[PDB]
């Protein structure tokens, strides 16, 4: 029967069984629930891959790392996830199926454990995980592992919009992955998690769909790289770039947004106001300089007491940005427009305090009482110093000048996993004079910021696995990790501009954690 | 008036079986033997009047040290207790005590005797010899309780219903001592086995074994010297360092390092024509300082008005050059604005402090201008203006005062070094820095508003005094008048039980 | 074949006529295997026959549930069932022997032939099904007391045949092993007792404090970074911040984090110079006794260098106060703190009266700028506490790694500099808060080495593990000098007592 297939090289089924008692589902809730609802029986009889149903055991992983985890709830099953947007509550357990059909030349063990509600998961060692109901499975296991997940609880049922905890199922690497195939290959174990609701699972109260926050599902825009725009300067994207970031510090304040839609740093939604200034202008006698007293981005008064590092859309690099000052008089409609340049490294660039300084091409022709808008165009470089050294995109300006220090900054960003580098969305800024460093990398396209902001989908885990697909051929070009903090990572070493089909798009495939091992992508 | 409490039967953990993960077992000896709660003692005296609540406790594992230790390895519980109360009377006394079951989420604060009778209750005579057995059922609205959720439970209340009438015996005054014993009912059980001592709300509260001499003041980097109690009506006791709650929440400007207590770190700038320098501050960890923080000032900012003399230290990264200069900070100066990010030092040089370099003020002592009144300049109980004149002090830790008649604050006192002049070198803090460290790391939940501490001589075993450690960061004792305490050099504080703020402690 | 040649051994049933009471353990604990805290070991092709890969004595510390329960019981009796898991595959060869070693027999030095002479099992590296070993409570009394630390049977795991396997790429194939335990049916606890009174049951812990939140134990300054390096050239023998795991202070170590380099006493002028002699009095202001079995008064500096600070004095009757910049040279022949005298260099030869108590507050270290830069403060050279008139006495032992690939782990802070170009590096073996913690919570050491894991709480990831030795020092798996790159909120977590052969994963 096995002759020539698997060939007894591999464990067949697991004899271990989790030491959990049976637990009632939604039947107990019937006298106090509003309604008794029904789930399509096909959904109850057929395993389907869970959202966040992929994980990997690779040689980069170390014992103790939680490779997969989830709380009991409708998010364990994509059909139930869509259904849950239509209900107020739930109760009952699941059947989960884990596929671990690793290559016969691999070794290693995984522990699956059920941790009860209100026990902290944060910091558990393998020694400790053994003290919960648990199962230890070999990474070569051929038949899927069946884990029943009961709805241990102290109430009749759960509300979708509450924060009462449920049982968590945990998969942790118990033994490191070892392999003895003779070749110079790496036999990572690709694993899949499938689920179906137990017969005792049921939804509780029918309610208007898509309204409740905690049930909105996460999505990623279908737009192409070329069709999107940089989030750090009002210009389109051009290529995808990965490189090492050990030398410099990646800490932009524009294009900073979390997966569930919280804006960070100086990030705002309009792709046009990303390096604009609006306010009243004042001449400095004897020079071509003007001092601009800042209004808000919508022409309201500017409040320096906001918990923001600077007004929204303030440039997040040191350099000299050339554009045009434009002004209109409210009485006659006279209009004036003059070449102008702002230096963000200048000591008089203090947007947190409310003032910015431009150097213009006039000593007059700019009224004091009129509203003035700086429209940016490009960057410039002082030609007498070293080539390509003036616009330092990864050097933050001092938003309060020499006074004080930068506050309320969005965190810095760095790869966390062995072999991984940041993935940058690269645009080329227009040069206006000299030999400026025109490379501009942002962590998220502005259209993604817009999307995440409007669709406030809660993150099911800390990383969303994305695969980049060529729709003409159907092929995957690379896979990457989109972190909740709003940045992308890929598995590559060295600088590289990605060679991308013009139609390529990002496709969300599974929720994963920071220990997911990405397929090699480079070249 | 009866011996039976008007309570229905109440299911324990049996109801939870369909929804609990597992079934557990408690050692049968624990179920068959009454055990005294650590604070399961109270006294009936002729001073007591109707309405006074002599003792109270909520149902839970903390009434029984065996169950309390067991709970550190379990996730939940459900079910009630049997309470045994022992009355040390004799036939020649008279008076009544009421015991009452108050249901979850009802306020105990303020009941009249008439009203307490309206709960399920028992009326017990002071002459009762046989122990009184009270069932304490786990009235609730869920299947069971989780340790980490702190659900409210039924309370037992003991109140004086009729005053005690008895002859005295000489000048010794007769009192009825009462003790409360407990054991789990058969319907009590634990629910889910979990790795022991992880779940935060099951850690027991303790107080460091250290001796006063071995501890450190929390307001200046110097050892402690003596314990001092005094009346505090005149001034306002409101320090911002060494302020920490029993369950480990830091307050005010309090931080953990005992050496960074009166230090400053930052970049320094010369003031033209003077020997003064202005320091733009960092945090104690050399990070940017954020004035928007919900703190009165950077952590470790001095919390008194005075002139602190120390040494400014600086190191150049390029060559490793180092410079050190005598310096002095006035915390009452208008240029002492650490909340805004700036402090002013008066140094012994006009040339030798470089810009852009990291600079550290190491404090040493306090100084006094000798031409003014002796012992007048360092006012320990006057807060600096952390933003000098641009506003008022913000996010302050609460002020501290005794509320119980006959009680005064207990201070941990040291002597600040004097560098010049005739300064007032007394420094009192509310908590030793080692206690702050202990409370912070061991985040033990407070079971009530007061932790009863006893001070013990370990050689003889004798208790010298008891004091009340309030959940907030301060200690009180029973004494009147200022007094330096007479302490054995090896004496230490020992935690005995949580009590309620009505506890009246024995004088010295 | 898979059966250990042991007779049955009665557990607590035999103790019933002499035990005070009959107790019950939660049956879930009896029916579920739980990993022993140090129940991991690895089989690598570098291993040779005879190497003891793992060992443990029978007792409650093998099981965290039973370990917690023992804190409320007076004694125990009975055996365990051990489950050992082997992560092999069909393409491996090699044998492991497990052996039962009786209570008072030494394991130290056994050859493979001899280990075969105990009751034993020979397990092939390819075995998939877990190995079940009964571990009986062989003894000569009715039961064991927690407070009497009776010796028990030991399980031994030894490499019997070398591992034969291919590697994949540059990753070398290894068989990881895990040891699981659960109480036999004849195991039981004996006498209920107050739950945390008995000393020998207190478990060992390590403060949750952050490196930044802790303090150096050799000078009154905060810590800054973690540093590991090779130490073969020099002698690592500090006398401050030296404390054993079960809370015995060593050398000149004391508890106050501020008195770590202070001096107190009455002062005397040396005529014609800016030097003063301090007649030292104990840190608690008492009379000083040189007979104390200590190298010097507690808190005396443990390095050779010039420490600059401030002398402070107070006149008792008038209340006057004086303060003067001052400097102590620990290598000067007049630095004799063991005898009771130390010499300061001040900035005045006037204004320091006699009979008054005087306190030196340390601030930093100083360097003679005309000499070689970074040459004056030698942290790893001890001063001569008795000057020329004798040698140092009652020192804490010197410290070195014993395992190939291991180096000391130092808690590093940077001393303030006052003048010159001094070596501002200061390394201590234990943070002062760790000294405080061990001293109060006097948990007995279950072996010579406490395995610690260093955790980044943001990601949950373990960054490295290290060995905290009972003698009070830490070692890590690294080669070469290296400042550790640590998240600012990382903390040390205690994992398990392990045996002296435990091999830790490299950085
Ligand atoms: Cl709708
Ligand atoms: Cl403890
Ligand atoms: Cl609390």
């Amino acid at each position: 029967p096995s002759d020539g297939s698997t060939a007894n090289l591999v464990p067949e089924v697991n004899n271990e069984v989790m030491a959990l008692e049976p637990v009632v589902g939604a039947a107990i809730a019937a006298p106090v629930a509003g309604q008794q609802n029904v789930i399509d029986p096909w959904i109850r009889n057929n395993f389907v891959q869970a959202p966040g149903g992929e994980f990997t055991v690779s040689p980069r992983n170390a014992p103790g790392e939680i490779l997969w985890s989830a709380p009991l709830g409708p998010d364990l099953n994509p059909y139930l996830s869509h259904l849950a947007r239509m209900y107020n509550g739930y109760a009952g357990g699941f059947e989960v199926q884990v596929i671990l059909a690793g290559n016969a030349f691999t070794a290693g063990k995984i522990i699956f454990a059920a941790v009860p509600p209100n026990f902290p998961t944060e910091g558990l060692s393998p020694s400790q995980v053994t003290m919960f109901p648990h199962i230890i499975v070999d990474v070569r296991q051929l038949e899927p592992v069946l884990i029943p997940l009961p709805d241990v609880r102290n109430n009749f049922y759960h509300y979708n919009q509450s924060n009462d905890p449920t049982i968590k199922l945990i998969a942790m690497l118990y033994t490191p992955l070892r392999a003895n195939n003779a070749g110079d290959d790496v036999f990572t174990v690709s694993c899949r998690v499938l689920t179906r609701p137990s017969p005792d699972f049921d939804f509780i109260f029918l309610v208007p769909p898509t309204v409740e926050s905690r049930t909105k599902p996460f999505t990623v825009p279908i737009l192409t790289v070329e069709e999107m725009t940089n989030s750090r300067f009002p210009i389109p994207l051009e290529k995808l770039f990965t490189g090492p970031s050990g030398a410099f510090v990646v800490q932009p304040q524009n294009g900073r947004c979390t997966t569930d839609g919280v804006l960070l740093g100086t990030t705002q939604l309009s792709p046009v106001n990303i390096c604009t200034f609006r306010g009243d202008v004042t001449h400095i006698a004897g020079t071509h300089d003007y001092t601009m007293n800042l209004a808000s981005q919508n022409w309201n008064n500017y409040d320096p007491t906001e918990e923001i590092p600077a007004p929204l859309g303030t440039p997040d690099f040191v350099g000299k940005i050339q554009g045009v000052l434009t002004q209109t008089t409210r009485g006659d409609g006279s209009t004036r427009g003059h070449k102008a340049t702002v230096s963000t490294g200048s000591v008089h660039f203090t947007p947190k305090l409310g003032s910015v300084q431009f150097t213009t091409d006039t000593n007059n022709d700019l009224e004091t009482g009129q509203n003035t808008k700086f429209t940016p165009v490009g960057v410039v470089q002082d030609g007498n110093s070293a080539h390509q050294n003036e616009p330092q995109q990864w050097v933050l300006p001092n938003y309060s000048g020499r006074t004080g220090h930068n506050v309320h900054l969005a965190p810095a960003v760095a790869p966390t996993f062995p072999g991984e580098q940041l993935l940058f969305f690269r645009s080329t800024m227009p040069g206006c004079s000299g030999y400026p460093n025109m490379n501009l990398d942002c962590l998220l396209p502005q259209e993604w910021v817009l999307h995440f902001y409007q669709e406030a989908a809660p993150a099911q885990s800390d990383v969303a696995l994305l695969r980049f697909v060529n729709p003409d051929t159907g092929r995957v070009l690379f896979e990457c990790k989109l972190h909740k903090s709003g940045y992308v990572t890929v598995a590559h070493t060295g600088p590289h501009d990605l060679v991308i089909p013009p139609n390529g798009y990002f496709r969300f495939d599974s929720w994963v954690n920071q220990f997911y091992t990405l397929a090699p992508m480079g070249n």
